């Protein structure tokens, strides 16, 4: 099955995924120059003061913190979004050393990792029924970069020992996900996909231009989980990324001047 191996890994995803090689896949580099100032765009509207956080689960290519969508409680609205969208869950990609990690790149420097919080339109009821339409989800994107501690990550880093392999799960209740924002929500936005199979494009991109400082010492805990199971041949999940696709017919736009 697909993975991020040599055997399995993006460049093969095509063949049981079609759409891997559509017209508005993820992630792409963002050219900063570019990318034009959208006058249109509305504030955006990150509203996690009633988040539910619930569980943290490998599931083999990354680690997912849960969240309680069954209400509006934690939302994402604005920007260029219509509507409401309900978040759902958080995870990361990361690379095997400080220099890759990201999906999305800027001006084709790639980050240590990237943070995707994941929301779904209300207006479709549920989340299988919202990634089936063009506007279906909206990931909040945030890149990592190396040097101080992020102290809102850490709770996070100190429960993956206790999930270190695929289909491993622990209670992760009472999370903040206010604590993992940079101070500015400048933004470019634009119309792609899931990064992972398959690669479902029903996605609005809103990738966050400040980056967050997380330490060697955090980053290197999320290189000690597995992306194989209990008691099989460790390997290590590193490398959990889709490198950019093409832009085709597609226009990023920036929330600032
Ligand atoms: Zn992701």
């Amino acid at each position: 099955h697909w993975g991020y191996g040599k055997h399995n890994g993006p460049e093969h995803w095509h063949k049981d995924f079609p759409i891997a090689k559509g017209e508005r896949q993820s992630p792409v580099d963002i050219d900063t120059h570019t990318a034009k100032y959208d006058p249109s765009l509305k504030p955006l509207s990150v509203s996690y003061d009633q988040a539910t956080s619930l569980r943290i689960l490998n599931n083999g290519h990354a680690f997912n913190v849960e969240f309680d969508d069954s209400q509006d409680k934690a939302v994402l609205k604005g920007g260029p979004l219509d509507g409401t969208y309900r978040l759902i869950q958080f995870h990361f990609h990361w690379g095997s050393l400080d220099g890759q990690g990201s999906e999305h790149t800027v001006d084709k420097k790639k980050y240590a990792a990237e943070l995707h919080l994941v929301h779904w339109n209300t207006k479709y009821g549920d989340f299988g029924k919202a990634v089936q339409q063009p506007d279906g989800l909206a990931v909040l994107g945030i890149f990592l970069k190396v040097g101080s501690a992020k102290p809102g990550l850490q709770k996070v880093v100190d429960v993956l020992d206790s999930i270190k392999t695929k289909g491993k799960s622990a209670d992760f209740t009472n999370f903040d996900p206010r604590g993992l924002l940079p101070e500015s929500l400048d933004y470019w936005t634009y119309p792609g996909s899931l990064t992972t199979p398959p690669l479902l494009e029903c996605i609005t991109w809103i990738v966050l231009k400040e980056p967050i400082s997380v330490s060697s010492e955090q980053v290197l805990k999320f290189r000690k989980l597995n992306f194989n199971g209990e008691g099989e041949p460790e390997e290590l999940m590193v490398d959990n990324w889709r490198p950019a696709q093409p832009l085709k017919n597609r226009q990023i736009k920036a929330s600032f001047k």
